């Protein structure tokens, strides 16, 4: 009907993305996977208890950590409900069900979270609740109102020849290539691939490189029809002539209804500007007018059918042993097949073991089947994020063994889905077809989950605007979690986009208007912003990196254009909450010009460091702030309240000079401080802060940074911004910051001597998951951060978290680190000047 194509204009409209359109397809792929979505959407939003998912109850069940135990005021927490305005303080204990302290107020409605769309329901108990868990964190009192529960009716939905009996070897024409607009000579490559991994290749002749080019050639590969296995990709490429890489493209060879692929091909191709996840899409250039294309022929009703010693033990287990950056040589390949089963036993020899397989092979990979028909230690096994994650990344390929991993993802609790949704999400890019697995747990779990759905939909967002190679895909996954997410959500989506590009607007007019910063051009911002006051910028609106949080009208008074050369936008927001319980705005900085996904990575690292350092009861005060990418080069960023950088604290009582003194944050710290017992435990807290930031900055290899790009909060909270961009240094500890500590350039101190025990205690924490980080900075290159893809740069953290090595040998090397920083002093932030 005419009503389900408002509909259309409207979802469209949301993704960013017109799904339904046909011009850069060769196939129906994306058309028969919005099909095939249908199920997993309806049979999720049939399933879903439509109370909790109105309510969407942010819960836990993990240990309670021991920082927070002994925070505790005896077995019992204070939790003030609210009635119109005035409140009633009630003695309530750890695990008090909240529905349950209802019973102890009354002495239905539902408990709302005073200020947040955050609601404390359903079976938990109350210290399962993160909310509560982040008030104890930062010791504050739990304030809730007595609200009448939101209506599930808001939520409701719009109701709507066998292959390997051929002997045949695979063959390709190469009919030639064209490029519009443009002497060396050129040529075609093609490859049979799984994964990275290249079965079989096939040059052309090199021809002279002019508009047209014509070969008419068949390329024998010698690799047979029966040979070919699921997921196997042609990929074509283009190089000229010491040669070099100039146009890529790939096609599957076996497609989504199992049939060999047949016929005629004119494939539009991408460009070089080397692991990418781009360099592995199923999808075509779009931009048909400036690009060059591919013409093939394939002509080979053919689908697929659905079917020890002691001294190699111990080489056997070094292999097992060893971290998933280390190349498997032929002989490690070769001895893991072959004691394939004992290798099955081990949960930790999959990664390997599955990169010991033969895919260009038939019978080895029916073998592999019949592995995995026989998983049951596998299937028993206690989850490994990072074993898991190693199966879902570039080098798995086979659907089976990626499913595998799928599977032990079903069984992660919300909270630890939110932790790893970012990759996940990234991990799509790494999927042969489509539809997955993976597309549909992800599909599936956001739709369960209001808060898993709202990030979904602006991780998935983010990546259809700022990339032509997997827009596609992600366009078709996300249309098919709206259809879902129901009309609450729907008109949620709807004024985060309304704001947001009416933000844009601004921002590119701004831009133009300067060249340094000017004050008659803030003028003309708050100009701007009056007008979109009232039309037709919405009443209130989510806020994407924060949404429990509804900010309202905007405090046109204190935004501002920032001090930057890409002119970001300071922004203040009155909350829309009339029961919100404080008078703060909320501070966001809108900026256009740098595309934001690399610092979403950095900063999602960053949480598990935390989540990871939770398990050993540490906790380092990090501040991952809010930050979301929302467009192509726009995103948003959460500005921490009163916090100010290092430089300016430098900038300010030295001068604009640059002879930079140590005492200065200290007195700064104290000019902040109204009590000793506030000066210390903001000393305390600049303790763990900066040994936090030290560790994670040196891990990930970003520690070595401008002072500017290092801010502080006044309650002693220091943490890093911006990772969005001689001689050198492993992090950034400066004489200033170890003078809050105690020391004066060669001695120790109470705290000095707290800040390598904490440190170490933290790196050697992380160290405990050598596995999983190496995975996530892998991944975070592959998909996230093309400008540093080669094996060099992924090779760092593999030194930087000295694998191999023992723990005690390990601390050596760290405090080693700390010790380069003393020796170095100020010439690091000196160098920057000029
Ligand atoms: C990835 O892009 C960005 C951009 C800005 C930030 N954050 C900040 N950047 C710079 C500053 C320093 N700033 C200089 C300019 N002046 S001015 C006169 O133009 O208003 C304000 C202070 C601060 C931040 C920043 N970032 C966060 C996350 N919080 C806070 N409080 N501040 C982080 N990432």
């Amino acid at each position: 009907s005419e009503e389900s194509q408002a509909f259309q204009r409207q979802l469209t409209a949301l993704i960013g993305y017109d799904v339904t359109d046909v011009s850069n397809v060769h196939d129906d792929e994306l058309e028969f996977t919005r099909r095939g979505l249908v199920t997993p959407r309806m049979a999720e939003v049939a399933s879903r208890d439509p109370k909790l998912y109105a309510m969407h109850p942010w819960v836990t069940s993990k240990p309670l950590p021991e920082y927070l135990w002994k925070k505790i005021a005896n077995n019992c927490i204070f939790i003030v409900i609210h009635r119109s305005t005035t409140s009633q303080t009630i003695k309530v204990s750890p695990d008090d069900t909240p529905g349950a302290i209802l019973q102890s107020f009354f002495t239905d409605f539902v408990l709302r979270v005073c200020g947040r769309d955050e609601y404390l329901v359903g079976e938990t108990p109350i210290k399962n609740f993160q909310w509560v868990r982040h008030c104890l964190k930062n010791g504050e009192e739990i304030h809730v109102v007595l609200d009448t529960p939101p209506d599930p009716a808001l939520d409701e939905v719009r109701k709507e020849v066998s292959l390997w009996d051929c002997d045949r070897k695979f063959r390709v024409k190469i009919r030639g290539i064209d490029i519009p607009v443009l002497d060396l000579t050129v040529f075609v490559e093609a490859n049979i691939q799984h994964g990275q991994q290249v079965l079989c290749q096939r040059r052309t002749s090199p021809k002279p490189f002019t508009e047209e080019v014509l070969w008419n050639v068949w390329l024998e590969f010698s690799i047979k029809i029966k040979d070919l296995p699921k997921g196997a990709l042609l990929n074509l490429q283009i190089y000229c002539g010491k040669v070099q890489l100039l146009y890529y493209v790939n096609l599957l060879l076996i497609d989504h209804r199992f049939l060999l692929r047949r016929g005629e091909y004119v494939l539009h191709m991408w460009q070089i500007s080397s692991f990418n996840a781009d360099k592995l899409t199923s999808a075509t250039n779009p931009d048909k007018e400036n690009s060059m294309s591919i013409s093939i022929l394939l002509d080979n009703p053919i689908a697929l059918p659905k079917h020890m010693p002691n001294q190699l033990r111990k080489q056997l287990e070094a292999i097992i042993a060893t971290d998933p950056l280390n190349p498997l040589t032929a002989e490690d390949k070769e001895l893991l097949w072959h004691f394939r089963y004992e290798s099955l036993k081990h949960p930790k020899a999959y990664p390997k073991l599955f990169s010991s397989v033969k895919w260009g092979q038939q019978e080895i990979v029916a073998k592999t089947y019949q592995l995995l028909a026989r998983r049951e230690v596998w299937d028993q096994s206690a989850l490994d994020v990072g074993l898991t994650m190693q199966l879902l990344d570039c080098n798995f390929s086979d659907e089976n063994v990626r499913a595998i991993a799928v599977q032990k993802l079903e069984s992660l609790e919300d909270d630890d889905v939110l932790h790893y949704l970012l990759q996940l999400v990234q991990a799509v890019k790494f999927e042969p077809y489509h539809d997955s697995a993976l597309a549909r747990f992800l599909l599936k779990r956001g739709l369960r989950n209001k808060r898993i759905g709202h990030f979904l939909f602006w991780f998935l967002r983010s990546e259809i605007a700022q990339s032509r190679h997997y827009q596609q895909r992600f366009a078709v996954i996300l249309e098919a979690y709206l259809r879902g997410c129901g009309t609450a959500m729907l008109h949620d989506f709807t004024q985060q986009v309304q704001v947001i590009e009416m933000l844009q607007k601004v921002t590119l007019d701004i831009k133009s208007l300067s060249a340094d910063v000017s004050s008659q051009v803030i003028s003309q911002l708050k100009q701007k912003l009056e007008n979109l006051q009232n039309s037709q910028l919405p009443e209130s609106f989510r806020v994407p990196y924060d949404p429990g949080l509804k900010a309202g009208a905007l405090a046109i008074e204190k935004c501002k254009v920032m001090a930057s050369k890409k002119k970001p936008l300071w922004l203040e927001f009155k909350c829309a909450d009339p029961t919100a319980l404080s008078n703060e705005t909320i501070g966001i900085i809108f900026k256009h010009g740098d595309d934001l996904r690399q610092d979403m990575l950095i900063l999602q690292i960053l949480r598990i460091m935390e989540s990871i350092w939770e398990t050993e009861s540490l906790d380092l005060c990090l501040l991952p702030y809010g930050c979301i990418s929302t467009g192509d080069k726009i995103g948003m960023i959460e500005i921490v309240k009163d916090a100010t950088t290092i430089a300016k604290i430098q900038q300010s009582t030295v001068g604009n000079t640059g002879a930079f003194k140590d005492e200065v944050l200290n007195h700064w710290l104290k000019e902040k401080s109204p009590t000793e017992e506030k000066f210390q435990a903001a000393v305390e807290r600049f303790v763990y802060s900066c040994a936090g930031y030290c560790v994670a900055t040196f891990v990930l290899g970003i520690g070595d940074r401008h002072n500017d790009n290092i801010m502080i909060t006044e309650t002693g909270n220091l943490f890093h911004i911006d990772f969005g961009h001689k001689e050198r240094v492993p992090f950034v500890l400066t004489p200033d910051f170890l003078f809050v500590m105690g020391t004066s350039g060669k001695k120790t101190s109470p705290h000095f001597q707290k800040f390598q025990d904490i440190c170490v205690k933290a790196y050697l924490a992380l160290r405990h998951h050598t596995n999983l980080l190496i995975i996530l900075f892998s991944m975070m290159l592959m998909t996230g951060m093309p400008q540093l893809t080669s094996k060099e740069d992924i090779e760092y953290i593999r030194d930087a978290l000295t694998v191999g090595k023992n723990e005690e040998d390990a601390k050596k090397y760290f405090l080693d680190q700390i010790e380069v920083c003393r020796d170095k002093g100020w010439t690091v932030q000196f160098n920057w000047f000029l």
